[PDB]
């Protein structure tokens, strides 16, 4: 029994690079009574991965979640041709006690993708839920303003939004993202990168100002968003990505006299506080919504667990229109 | 009748000096049906103006609260002798038609200074009590770090939150500050200009972490705070005095890595929020602790109101012990 594992060779200083990751392959051990062998069929790629590496050592495993057949079992809670949720990293074969694990849905259906799993019925879609819903608190006729919204996280954001019945406004870094977030109703998307002022184009978006905004990107753009916020405007803090892959210092932050003038709340999450069944409420919505069409999905797929590096780093760079995953 | 008058002469560029401000004497109008006169006693000056004198053209009076005596009244509220806060701005006589004013409490004794309604009974002490007990929502048990902690705002916030039954970690910038506070009982207080380490102090003064921030600096002050709040703390954002006079960029924001793991939830306030019974409630709240002694406070009078621009200056630049007031 043999395994092909992805690992950090190197700490990434900006932008990863090939040289930073290793291939490497190994001999699974046998199971004992309880453990599963999991086949990696789906593999994910996110944009925390930058981050939570910094968290690793040189020679660790890559951290990601995954959708594993259950190959081998001496767990009859799950039988071989057992569809799971695993998250044992960047890694094609796994060895798991059970514990670790989630069976999907169970309403689950076969018309639609198993690597949904990892994106608009999984994490992300999930992140844009509790974001949207518990943080921002958006409950009908607020203006929100999302940016990296053709993001998996950003699209799922704006789509609930719009059928909670809010105006939606989606900032974006290329024109192919710009076209697809018209065709899921957003009510105004631009590309940031060629406007010629982030400023004059939120404010002719929305003269009013925003009530809400989830935060994705962070940095100068977000300073700009703070300064159309309306009184007692709620912002989402679910990411930075402007920042992740910095070489300099961070950017000035949000102007203070603004943000207190205003009485801004501004409040950070990480999906994984909801738990329970809050957390399974909310899956069931997104299933709900994605089969009534309510929400739309797109998936990036790249072939071979060869290229998952490339898969992250082309994620990264923003290169990719669609939920990146790698087949395997 | 004549009064006189402080006006912006010039922006101010980073600090002020003293030839931003011009002195001009006015003539005043005679008194129309259910107007008064009113002399100021005491001025106050605060951190706000620097920010605030920002949105006013040059020629125009600084803005500014004072307690005034009703010399001249055609107001049946208002009888000659009536005592009252004002805001006029920095002038030593004004006109009013009486619907801007506020008498002090009821209940207010001869056994404290007047000048205590422009401070700890007054705008910086409700500032305070709703910043902490509000925003940062204190219940007890928990540990409060607070910066310019012997300021007007810092000092009522640590002794609420002592008497709340709260471990309390001040900063200063002084070392009679650092005596002061230590006799008001405030459980850790450092002088922030001597320590070798911020990061540091701030790890030995609660190697637990902080429950809740109380604001009025900003900057990387704050920057360094932040890596040390314990997971959902919350900051009050109050003030962020730190960058009021600051002459270049504003320097690097929050780790937006840190923000979000931490799940930190962070709120801007403006005291003039709470109004009506909430409000007055405060009030009395805050008179009953003075008298009680659970609230100390100490006043820096300065004689002369051609002294008030120097006043302001050397509030700025901390020189000085106790809510800064110009008798006046
Ligand atoms: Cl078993
Ligand atoms: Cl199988
Ligand atoms: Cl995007
Ligand atoms: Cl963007
Ligand atoms: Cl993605
Ligand atoms: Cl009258
Ligand atoms: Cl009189
Ligand atoms: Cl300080
Ligand atoms: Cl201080
Ligand atoms: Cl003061």
């Amino acid at each position: 029994s043999m395994t092909k594992t992805w690992t950090l060779k190197k700490h990434f200083v900006g932008y990863p690079t090939n040289s930073d990751f290793e291939l490497k392959t190994s001999e699974l051990p046998p199971l004992k009574n309880g453990e599963v062998l999991l086949e990696a069929l789906f593999l994910t790629v996110d944009p925390y991965m930058r981050v939570a590496a910094k968290r690793l050592k040189e020679g660790d495993t890559m951290m990601g979640q995954q959708v594993a057949k259950v190959v081998e079992s001496k767990n009859v809670a799950l039988p071989k041709g057992t569809i799971v949720l695993a998250s044992p990293g960047w890694t094609t074969h796994s060895i798991s006690d059970g514990k670790d694990l989630e069976k999907l849905l169970t309403e689950w259906p076969d018309t639609i993708p198993l690597s949904l799993a990892l994106g608009t019925v999984g994490m992300p879609g999930l992140t844009a839920y509790f974001g949207l819903l518990e943080i921002c608190g958006v409950k009908g006729g607020e203006t929100v303003m999302v940016n990296a919204a053709a993001g998996a996280v950003g699209s799922v954001v704006g789509q609930i939004a719009k059928l909670k019945g809010c105006k939606v406004v989606g900032a974006v870094g290329s024109d192919e993202k710009v076209a697809y977030l018209q065709k899921l109703g957003f009510d105004v998307v631009f590309n940031y990168k060629t406007v010629e002022s982030l400023e004059e184009t939120l404010k002719k978006a929305s003269p009013d100002g925003y009530d809400c905004y989830f935060d994705n990107v962070g940095g100068e753009f977000s300073n700009t968003v703070i300064g159309q916020m309306k009184k007692f405007g709620r912002i989402a803090i679910c990411g930075a990505i402007s920042t992740y892959n910095r070489t300099g210092p961070l950017p000035p932050g949000p102007p203070p006299e603004i943000v207190i003038y205003q009485e801004l709340r501004m409040e950070a999450f990480v999906v994984y506080r909801w738990q329970g069944d809050a957390r399974q409420k909310a899956l069931k919505d997104l299933l709900k919504w994605v089969l009534e069409g309510k929400i739309q999905y797109k998936e990036y797929i790249i072939e071979g667990f060869e290229n998952m590096p490339a898969a992250f780093m082309g994620m990264l760079k923003g290169d990719n229109l669609g939920k990146t995953i790698v087949k395997a």
